[PDB]
């Protein structure tokens, strides 16, 4: 199992501030940056709470999913992404980082690649209906984390 995914901060002083990274353990991962276990969350720690808005998971390896990564959360300087990245108005908030990501899952560099999007609340899933529409092979889903966790194993 190997997933990127993206946090939103509910923090007041960071409310929106986003996080992406990669993981083989989302439930694991939220509860480090969060602070339930106490590894893994320098610098994030001080903005608690946050949310997983979504993961993608499915990449083939961890080095796909780890370029994945570097490309979403440096689309600037990505091959794949720069002449996309050129036509956004925003790269911030979760709205923007959403938009940004189904742009990616349409792109050369993964468009060809067997992955889920999991939004784990539905409160999140409409920004996903104003973002490019997704490789009609893909899978697009509402799971909960304690639902989605048994199949990371
Ligand atoms: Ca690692």
């Amino acid at each position: 199992f190997f997933a990127c995914y993206l946090l939103t901060s509910l923090s007041p002083r960071h409310k929106g501030q986003t996080y992406i990274g990669f993981t083989v353990n989302p439930r694991r991962r939220i509860r480090q940056h969060n602070g339930e276990i106490t590894s893994g969350a320098w610098r994030t720690k001080k903005k608690r709470p946050w949310e997983m808005v979504l993961c993608i998971y499915g990449f083939p390896t961890n080095v796909s999913a780890l370029q994945f990564e570097w490309a979403w959360q440096h689309p600037r300087e990505s091959v794949a992404v720069r002449e996309a990245a050129a036509a956004f108005k925003s790269f911030s908030g979760v709205a923007s980082k959403i938009k940004l990501v189904y742009t990616m899952l349409n792109l050369p560099a993964w468009n060809s690649l067997n992955l889920t999007v999991n939004y784990f609340s539905s409160k999140y899933a409409h920004h996903g209906g104003k973002s490019p529409s997704l490789p009609l092979h893909m899978k697009v889903q509402v799971c909960a984390m304690e639902d989605l966790q048994y199949f990371t194993k």
